[PDB]
Order: structure tokens, then sequence, then C-alpha cells
């Protein structure tokens, strides 16, 4: 059964809710973004009306095979009515596609349900702007003063300096960047482009990359490994025995590898600075563990909360214990005294 904090009241709307079977009274199912966790469920059997992005709905359709007739995909930014109830999608700075959904609900009240999201100043200046928001759904996972990370630029940054030094003092090193769901591009892509590079990959993986409109992706991107020195792998073979039994495959054109390993929050981010960080190292191969996030810092949750002011708060990561549940609820109280809403 669905539990209440994917249910939007006074509409006959859920979100993220695909593993609950008919989930009594829905009309309309939103996916907020392509992550297993939010899409659970789905398949080509799937007969009522999914609401998402473009993005989304591409890797629907060709991936899970859904039926066409059953995708909705709706625009950015633009006001849209849905079974009589006016929506719209905001980019949520997350993984390709992802949105955030404003509901303007028959009665006056207006929510927010922010999906996963990264919180970022712009988003003071997108539609959320111009109306008051009574309810926000919030992305809470790391919602404790403990998770701080770097901005993606400087980690990205870190990444391509690293990369570069390594294959100009080595030009026989491989690169490989770990993945297991799509976000993160930017890790790998921006690593090729140093290297004059495209990125190599399986067949299912570039299917996966074909779906989100990506500019110029076709210039990137490859299934010929051969011909590529910055190869992607499940993220479960990141490791030295993984990474050994690949570089045997590689036919002795390689004698050296540096990987990634894009995580979010470690625990070496509360004593270590990006500029500091080294990599584990066994013989010829280094593995380096990077702190991408594509979920919002504690501090860029807190300014977007503050600059927002909602009158409720409704979490939607971290709810299964006592323990999370009482930490996140006290931290919302602060903000709030703190900034006098
Ligand atoms: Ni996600």
């Amino acid at each position: 059964t669905c539990p209440f904090y994917k249910k939007i009241p006074g509409t006959g709307f859920t979100v993220d809710a695909f593993q609950y079977g008919v989930v009594e009274g829905c009309t309309a199912y939103f996916l907020t973004h392509f992550h297993s966790d939010h899409y659970a469920g789905l398949s080509k059997h799937f007969t009522f009306p999914v609401y998402c992005s473009e993005i989304t709905g591409n890797l629907l359709k060709n991936k899970l095979h859904v039926q066409e007739q059953y995708i909705h995909p709706l625009p950015l930014d633009t006001e849209c009515i849905v079974n009589g109830v006016k929506v719209v999608l905001l980019d949520a700075n997350h993984c390709p596609g992802a949105v955030m959904i404003l509901f303007y609900l028959p009665n006056g009240t207006v929510i927010l349900h922010t999906g996963d999201f990264r919180a970022d100043p712009s988003m003071e200046r997108s539609l959320l702007a111009d109306q008051k928001v009574h309810m926000l759904y919030l992305d809470t996972t790391y919602c404790s003063p403990e998770y701080t990370f770097p901005s993606q630029q400087e980690v990205i940054r870190f990444a391509i300096n690293t990369a570069f030094e390594a294959v100009t003092l080595n030009p026989h090193a491989l690169v490989v960047c770990g993945t297991y769901s799509i976000g993160k591009e930017k890790v790998f892509l921006a690593i090729a482009d140093v290297l004059g590079s495209k990125v190599g990959m399986s067949q299912e993986k570039y299917k996966t990359l074909q779906c989100l409109n990506i500019p110029e992706i076709n210039s990137l991107i490859t299934t010929d490994m051969c011909s590529s020195l910055v190869h992607l792998l499940p993220m479960m073979q990141i490791n030295f025995k993984g990474l050994q039994s690949h570089l045997k495959k590689c036919g002795g054109k390689y004698n050296q590898i540096l990987a990634f390993r894009p995580t979010g929050w470690t625990h070496s981010n509360k004593f270590t600075r990006i500029a500091d960080v080294i990599p584990q190292t066994k013989g010829n191969i280094s593995i380096y563990g990077i702190p991408y996030s594509e979920h919002s810092s504690y501090l860029e949750m807190k300014r977007f909360v503050q600059w927002l002011k909602p009158q409720k708060i409704i979490p939607t990561v971290n709810v299964g214990t006592w323990k999370s549940r009482s930490t996140m609820e006290k931290y919302f109280r602060e903000w709030k005294l703190e900034a006098g809403y």
C-alpha cells in the first residue's frame, strides 16, 4: 500500500508510486525521474496515464517498453492542465530528465514536490518566484550538517586535471569510469573531451545515453571499445579484481588503469579537501572516489527552504526511522526560527 507522502491531497495524483498495484483513487501517475527506486513497478503492461518530462518518456518507451499511448511528456517551465488541475514541471538539477512538480490545487493551496534535487540559487529565479507555496514534499537525503561536499565544477576540475596528467605521463594508460544508473555523465564526458577521445561502452549503456537529448552526443560516445581510451564499466566492476580482468581483455594496448568511482558523500568528506584526495593503488591500478553529488548538501537545502518559506514540510527520504524523523523535524524548526517565517 502506497504511503501518504506519495499522495497529492485534493487531487487524483500520485508521485513515484508504481510498485503498489492499482492505487485507489489515482487518475494520473507522475514520475519525477528515471531512477529504479522511483520507477519500481513500471513495464510494457502498465495501462494508466504516466506524466513526466520528454527525456523520462524516451527512457520509459525504449528501456522499459511502456506503450506510447500511456506516455504523456510535458514541456518544462510551461503551465499545463492535467485532469482539471494546473501543473508546472521545473528542472530538478538531478540526473537528465529529472523534474520538480508545482501543483495548483482547486482550493487555492500550492504544493511543490522536489522529486530528487540538488538545490541551487538559480531556482530562486524560476517560476517559483511568482507565488506562495504552502506545502513542500522535500528530498531530505543529506539533511544533517555533516554532509558537506564541493561544487560539481570543482570536482570535474579535479577529475580532468588528474586524468590529463596521468595519460600525458603514460600514453599507454586507460581511464575507466564506473556507472549503474543515469546521472553524473559530466564525469566521463569531461575526461574524454580533455583526452581527445570518445567514451566507449556496452550496447545497453549506449542505448540509454541515446535517449537523453545531450547535444552533439554522436560525436562523444561509441560502442567501439578499441577506438576509445575512456571506458565505462558497471560500478560493481570498479575494484582491483574487476579492473585487472578488464586490462587483460584489452590485448596489450594498455599497461596501467586510472579509475573513477563518482560516489555521493563518504566520511572521507569530513576531514579532507577535494585538492587533497588520493587514490587506492595496487600495482598498475589506481582507484579515485570522487564526491560528485546530484543531491543537495545540507547548506544548499537549508538556503532553498529558508528562501521558499513553506508552511509545512513533508520529507520524502530518511522517513523509515524515528531518530531520522526527529532529527529532520528539529532542523526544520531551527530554520524557521532563524529566518522568521
Ligand atoms: Ni534519484
